[PDB]
């Protein structure tokens, strides 16, 4: 149970801006 297991792959969130 690691809150990071669902936070590292946030590369898709970067493009969400542009």
């Amino acid at each position: 149970k690691w809150k990071l297991f669902k936070k590292i792959p946030k590369f898709l969130h970067s493009a969400k801006k542009f």
